DNA sequence: GTCGG
DNA sequence: GCTGATGCGCA
DNA sequence: CCGACGGCGCATCAGC
């Protein structure tokens, strides 16, 4: 892809940063960075010319002159050939350990796959599930599977209510042809910013899903958020599917627009399109978005009807979920 | 690391 | 138990 | 030129 050697250097410095200097703020401007590079329809031939580019400054250019010039950056050389930093870096990998508890590992002589095996009991829940199953989740999903996951699951939730309404966002909703996990938007009529006069509704959903062994662990689980794994059926003598991440989300119903934005992400284009609220005099969450007061504080939350609703206060022109993609 | 108050 | 802060995570 | 940068759910810990 077009500048895709300059999007991998800073998507890999930008990794460094939050996994091994924990400096989470050069992490978010090497990623805008890149991601603006992205979309930016020239081949890029000079630091200069990325200087004009919003997020992109005097450093970030130095170092595409660099890599322009010589096709590798020296800073990401030593950063690869320092074992400390990889067996850091690496071990974010493991969902359940960020950078906090990779350095504590690793600083404890924890430093591979082997050694965390070995070491089970330094592990949480969370911890251990990401272990057991890691090498299935570094796989992506093909969309097919996402496919017959999303029948399984919209099948399962018909049976518990056919009030409730799933709707599976993330990756797959943006059109994606395989997907890193599956994530599902749930709405039922009983729940809504006015109340709950019904409880359980998401663990009822979830409890149905264990049932029919789709969903094999929990990760964690409160009243609104459900993290955890499941794994397609499979025929026999054929290889097992690998196990999969899971989300699962209660949104009030009469927030859904607001929900559905959010889910469907990309992750970069809701932190632009939130950005750009906030300089358009809005805040945007997950349930609403409310114009700010002169305080700072935001006001009442405004009417909703639909995601393009949304575009429409802050002067977007309507994006299509295939089109909020990196 | 970048940009704006 | 709380509030506030941290860690890890979602898009 | 120093300090803010989307926004929040769940799990856990500190200091009450
Ligand atoms: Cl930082
Ligand atoms: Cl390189
Ligand atoms: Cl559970
Ligand atoms: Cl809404
Ligand atoms: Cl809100
Ligand atoms: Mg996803
Ligand atoms: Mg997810
Ligand atoms: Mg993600
Ligand atoms: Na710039
Ligand atoms: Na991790």
């Amino acid at each position: 892809t077009l500048n895709g050697g300059i999007t991998d250097m800073l998507t890999e410095l930008a990794n460094f940063e939050k996994n091994v200097s924990q400096a989470i703020h050069k992490y978010n401007a090497y990623r805008k960075a890149a991601s603006v590079i992205a979309k930016y329809p020239h081949k890029i031939k000079s630091g200069a010319e990325a200087k004009k580019l919003p997020g992109v400054g005097t450093k970030i250019a130095e170092k595409i002159d660099e890599f322009l010039a010589t096709g590798k950056l020296r800073k990401l050389e030593k950063i690869r050939q320092d074992d400390t930093s990889s067996s850091i870096n690496f071990l974010t990998r493991v969902s359940g350990i960020g950078p906090s508890a990779a350095r504590k590992f690793v600083d404890e002589g924890i430093k591979t796959l082997e050694d965390l095996r070995k070491n089970e009991d330094k592990l949480n829940h969370h911890q251990r599930i990401g272990l057991k199953y890691f090498g299935d989740f570094e796989k992506r999903i093909p969309r097919e599977e996402m496919l017959q996951m999303q029948d399984i699951v919209l099948n399962e939730v018909k049976k518990v209510d056919s009030e409730y309404i799933a709707t599976v966002c993330g990756s797959f909703r943006r059109g994606a042809e395989s997907s890193g996990d599956m994530d599902v938007l749930l709405t039922h009529p009983s729940f809504t910013s006015e109340s709950t006069k019904q409880p359980k509704l998401l663990h009822q959903v979830v409890e149905q899903l264990q049932k029919v062994h789709f969903i094999t662990d929990t990760l964690s689980k409160g009243e609104t958020k459900f993290m955890g794994v499941c794994q397609l059926p499979s025929k026999n003598d054929e290889k097992e599917y690998p196990h999969r991440r899971i989300d699962i989300r209660l949104i009030p119903k009469d927030q859904y627009y607001c929900g559905v934005l959010y889910f469907t992400g990309s992750d970069i284009f809701n932190k632009n399109m939130r950005a750009h609220a906030l300089e358009k005099g809005f805040t945007i969450n997950e349930y609403t978005i409310r114009p700010l007061g002169v305080t700072g504080v935001a006001g009442e939350p405004l009417p909703v009807d639909s995601e393009k609703d949304i575009f429409d206060y802050i002067q977007w022109k309507y994006r299509e979920p295939k089109d909020r993609s990196e």
